[PDB]
């Protein structure tokens, strides 16, 4: 018996994929003849999480299974930072495409809820460089989590810790050359990843913070949120462009 969020089929018109996909595709479609949306094929939490920095759900279907979503135009966040539109992105771009997931991550933290997979891949990217925490391999897990499992809000800030790597290295693989028995095993022994060229030394302590081996030493999102937010204010007021950052 199903609920308000739910929907008839019938009701979607799929269009283009994505897309696929492990557990089902990705494709871009028209609901009710005037709205363009994302369809998921093959939530719950979906239903509950409402923020401006996070994909907005707009509806639901039962086999098969379809998950619809506001549309983003500009695609995942990974392919975004790897692809022709940023070789021209800068430090100030990237450090408020990090405040945003910071925000949508303060909302999750908020509601007492766990992410898990936060990564560059499940970011998603709209106008005006509007970025949208999503879909809620263990380069970007915390310690704790890839190996006892134990999931909480800071092995997420732990991630957010990787995402900042990404987005200063413009979405390159995080330990690059390590696969991840060797990422395992020295990140235990105490190594973390250096501070990436041109990456302000403020931003790196910052990621330092954040792969703190004791999770409850780590900053929360809300501190986060607001030290990348006022950033090139507070920290970094005296920051000049350089030839990547
Ligand atoms: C980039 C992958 C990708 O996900 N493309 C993509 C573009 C636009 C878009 N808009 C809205 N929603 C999604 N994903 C989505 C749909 C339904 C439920 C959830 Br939760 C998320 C979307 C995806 C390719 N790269 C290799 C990651």
């Amino acid at each position: 018996a199903k609920d308000a969020w739910e929907i008839p089929r019938e009701s979607l018109r799929l269009e283009v994929k994505l897309g696929q996909g492990c557990f089902g595709e990705v494709w871009m479609g028209t609901w009710n003849g005037t709205t363009r949306v994302a369809i998921k094929t093959l939530a719950q939490v979906m239903k509950k999480l409402r923020h401006e920095k996070l994909v907005q759900l707009y509806a639901v279907v039962s086999e098969p299974i379809y998950i619809v979503t506001e549309y983003m135009s500009k695609g995942c966040l990974l392919d975004f930072l790897k692809g022709e539109m940023g070789k021209y992105l800068r430090l100030p771009q990237l450090v408020d495409m990090a405040a945003q997931i910071a925000s949508g991550m303060a909302y999750v933290e908020r509601m007492n809820y766990v992410h898990r997979d936060l990564r560059a891949a499940n970011i998603l990217v709209g106008e005006n460089l509007v970025c949208k925490v999503a879909d809620f391999p263990i380069k970007w897990t915390a310690p704790e989590a890839a190996l006892y499992g134990r999931f909480t809000i800071k092995s997420d800030v732990w991630s957010f810790g990787i995402l900042l790597t990404e987005l200063t290295t413009k979405g390159r693989v995080p330990y690059p050359g390590m696969v991840n028995r060797e990422v395992l095993d020295q990140v235990e022994r105490g190594y973390r990843m250096p501070c990436p060229p041109e990456c302000p030394e403020s931003l790196h302590d910052l990621m330092c913070q954040c792969w703190r081996k004791d999770p409850e030493e780590r900053p929360t999102f809300e501190y986060l949120q607001a030290f990348l937010e006022d950033y090139f204010t507070s920290t970094e007021p005296q920051y000049q462009p350089g030839e990547n950052l």
